[PDB]
C-alpha cells in the first residue's frame, strides 16, 4: 500500500513527538489504505554552522522513539550516520535512513543491511538517477529485502536544488520510491508533492512540526501539522485517478 | 478557464500532412469540447544544428498551408517568427504568435508580435529563470499585447540535457497563462509521466508536437507523438487536472 | 597574432568612443605583437527590461565606428541581431559578430558570412562545447573562411554562469577561440583572464570605459580603461611562459 | 610561502607500489625544493559505486606502508578517514587528515580530525558553494585545528559530468588555505590544462594521484597520472605560478 512517512525533523523533546505521534494515529486511523512511519532525528549531524542545534543523543532520542511506538503502536525510522549506531538504532525503528550525503558509504548500508531492518536510503543531491542502482546491489548483497530510494532534489548551481521527476520511473526499475516533499524544495511543497503522485511513487516524505515557525530545524520547510491531513486526502484522490497511467516497472 | 491544448506537426513538411493532422484534431475538438484547441506547426526551423538539415519550404507556403487548416476545419492556428518582419505576413493566418526559446529577449521580435493585435505565445529561453519572464511580459504589454501566455520548455542542466523545474508553473503564473511543452522538455519515454505532473502543478494548457509517423517525420523524429496516441493523453490530462484542480493555489 | 578585442559595452556617443579610441590606439602602438579590434554596439537589442537604454540606431552606430577606424586606423567589430543588418554593418567592420542568444540563427550567420568580412559567434550559454562544430560548419558553408568562436560562460543554474575551460582546447578544434572576460562573470575578472591564458586562446574580449559607474551598460563589469595596458601586459607574460604547454591543436 | 605539492597513488594497493611512488617523490623533493612535498594514498576506497570495486586492505596494513614511506623517505604523510573512530590511529602518522568531498559537512568527523593537533584538508563536496566553505573551516577551528586546506575537486554539473569554477579559488582563500585536485576534477585529457589555470589564477597547492602504471591500477585507472610524468608537470606550474605571482591578489 501507499506509505507515508511523517514527523518533526528533530527529537526536540519526547513530548513534542507525543504530540506529532497522536496526530499521525488519529491519521493513521482515517486512512486505513495508507501505511504510516513515524519520522524523526536523534541527532542533525551535518549542519552548516557548528552554532546549531543537533539534538538530545542517540540513548534520549531511541528512548522516545520507543515511547511513540509504544503509545501508539506506530512503525518506526530515524537515521544513522556513522555504522556502530546502526545496531541500536534497530532495536526501535523498523527503516533504518542514510542521509543523501552518506549514500555512497558503503559499510554504512551494510551495517544497516545487516540489522535485518528495511532501508531507506535518501538520493544524494549529487547522483544520477541510473547510479541508484548500485546502491540497491550493496544492500541487497549485505542481506537486506525491503528497499526504498528517496527522491529529494538534485544540485542546481549554487544553493538551489531542482527535482527531475525523471528519476521516478528511472529509479523504480530497482527498488520501491519515496518522495521527500519538504527537502526537495513552502509555497512549493504541496505543488510538487501533487506532481509527484501524478507521476507515481510508493510513497511521500514529510517533516510535520506543530508551529514550524518554533522547530529547532528547518523552520522554513516543515508543513504545519494542522495541514497533514488535507495533503494526504489530496494525493490519495489524485493517485486513484493517476494510477491508471503508471507505466509498468 | 478553458483548457488549452496546442498541437500539431513541427514542420510543415506539405499541406497534406497538415490536412491529415487537422482532421484528427478537429474530431478532437468535437470531443473534447471543453477544451480549445489551436493548431502549429513550423514554416521554418531557422535554428537547427545542421546546416544539412530540413527547414521547410517558405513562409509563403506555410501561412497558405495553415490559412487552408483554419479554413478546412475551423481550428485556430499558431507558428513562429523569427524576425521582426516576419510578423505582419504571419499575423494574417495566426491567432497567437509564438517566439521561439532562443529568442525570448530579442526587443523588436517581441515588440513586432504584440502590435499585431494578436495574441503572442513565449517560449521561456533554457538560459531563462522563472522570475525573469516578469520583464518578458512586461515588454509585451508595453508593446500593445493583450493575451500572453509564457511555454515552460525546460532550463539547461549541464551539457546535452535539459530539467523541468515544476516550482516555474506557479511563478510564472503570477503574470501570465501557462503552457507546458510536453516534447520539447524531454527521450520519448517520460513525455507522458511529465505532462502528468505538469496539470497536477497546474497550468492553463499544454503543448504537443504530433505526426502520423514519428520515424518518417522531418525534424523531431524521435519526440514527436504518434497521432494516434493524441486522444489519450489528452483525456487522461484532463482527468488528471480535474480531480487536482480544487488544489490549485490562488496566485 | 594574440587578439585583443576591447571598447566600451554600448557607443553611448561617438564622443565616448574616440575617447576610448585614443587609448586603444595607444596600447597598439605600445604592443606591436598584439592585434588590438575597437568594439562596441549601436545596439543592446536584448535587454531584459523594455525600460532600459538600447542605444543611437544602427546609422549613428555605423557612423561614429567609421570615425575611430578613420582617426585612429584601428580594426573594427561590431554586432549584428537581424539578417539585414549584416549588410550594412560590413561596410565598417572587420569582424561580424553573432550575439550568443542568437548562435543558432541560421540566416543570420549566413548574413554575416555573405558579407566577406570574418565572424566572431559569442557561443550560447546554452551550447555544449562539441556542439560549437556546427556552428562553424554553418558559417563555412556560407563563404565565411576567418571563423571564431568565443567563451562567455554557461548556465549554471539560475542567474549565474560558470566558465568551463574544457571548452576552449575543445573548440579550438575547428576555429580559434576567443575569451569573453567581462560577461564571463569585478573581482574575478582578472582571476579568470589569467587561467584563460594559462590554457590557451587565441585572444581575449574586454569592456572597457572610462568610467565604469556611469556607462549606460553593464556598468557592474565593464574595466576601467585605466586597468586595461596592465591587464594585457600580464597577460602577454602569462601567455609567453605558459605557450610553451598549449596542447597541439 | 611554500608550495603545496600533494601526490601519490590513489589506492595502498602495495606497501610495494608505495615505496615506489615515493622513490620518485623524495627524488623530486630534492630537485623542487622550493616546494613542500606530501604523500598521499588512501587505506580505503569507502565510497565507491560498486560493491565488486577494490577498496583496500585494512587501517592497520595502509598506516603500516605509510609509516614506512615516511621513515624511508623522510616524507610528510596524508591520507583520508571515513568515521571519526579512525583520526586517532591514522594521526600517528598522517601529518594532514584529508577529509572525503561526501563528508564535508559531518561534524563528527571533522571534530575528530581537529582534536588531533595535525593539520586537516577538507576537499569541498561537489554539492558545496564556495562561500558556504566559511562553515567549515569554523568547526574545524572551533575543534582545535590550527592549520587548515580547502581542496577544490569540482562541482556537480548536470548528471555524471563535474565543472571547475575557478572563482572558488579567491572566495575560499578568504579563510583558509587552497589546494587544487587536478586529477578528480576532470578525461586525461584536461588534467594538465586545468592545472595551469589553477595556478595562474592562484592557489596554495596541488594534488595529483599518481602511479606508475595507469591502465593496471586499482583505482582510477583512467585519471591517476603517469608517474613519469609527474616531474614536467610540476615544472611547468611552478613556472606559470611564477610569471603569474606578482598579479595575484590580495585576500
Amino acid at each position: 500500500k501507499f506509505l507515508v512517512i511523517a514527523g518533526p525533523c528533530a527529537i526536540e523533546s519526547e513530548e513534542l513527538l507525543l504530540k506529532v505521534g497522536e496526530e499521525i494515529k488519529r491519521l493513521s486511523e482515517k486512512f486505513k489504505e495508507v501505511e504510516f512511519v513515524f519520522k524523526s532525528s536523534f541527532d542533525k549531524a551535518n549542519r552548516s554552522s557548528i552554532h546549531s542545534f543537533r539534538g538530545h543523543g542517540l540513548e534520549y532520542g531511541v528512548k522516545a522513539l520507543r515511547k511513540v511506538k509504544e503509545e501508539f503502536g506506530l512503525k518506526i525510522t530515524t537515521d544513522i550516520h556513522e555504522s556502530w549506531q546502526a545496531e541500536p538504532v534497530a532495536e526501535v525503528a523498523d527503516i533504518i535512513q542514510i542521509p543523501a550525503f552518506l549514500c555512497r558509504q558503503t559499510d554504512l548500508l551494510l551495517a544497516a543491511a545487516k540489522t535485518g531492518r528495511a532501508v531507506n536510503v535518501k538520493k544524494g543531491q549529487f547522483l544520477a538517477p541510473w547510479d541508484t542502482k548500485n546502491v540497491v546491489e550493496k544492500l541487497k548483497f549485505g542481506g537486506a529485502k525491503e528497499i526504498y530510494l528517496t527522491e529529494r532534489g538534485t544540485t542546481f548551481g549554487y544553493n538551489n536544488l531542482v527535482v527531475d521527476f525523471r528519476s521516478l520511473p528511472i529509479m523504480k526499475q530497482w527498488a520501491k520510491v519515496i518522495y521527500d516533499a519538504t527537502h526537495s524544495v513552502r509555497e512549493f511543497i504541496f505543488p510538487l508533492i501533487r506532481a509527484a503522485v501524478a507521476v507515481g511513487c510508493d510513497g511521500v516524505f514529510m517533516e510535520t512540526h506543530p508551529e514550524p515557525e518554533k522547530a529547532l530545524s528547518d523552520a522554513s520547510t516543515q508543513l504545519p501539522l494542522s495541514q497533514l491531513e488535507g495533503i494526504i486526502e489530496a494525493i490519495l484522490e489524485i493517485r486513484e485517478v493517476a494510477s491508471k497511467y503508471y507505466e509498468t516497472i
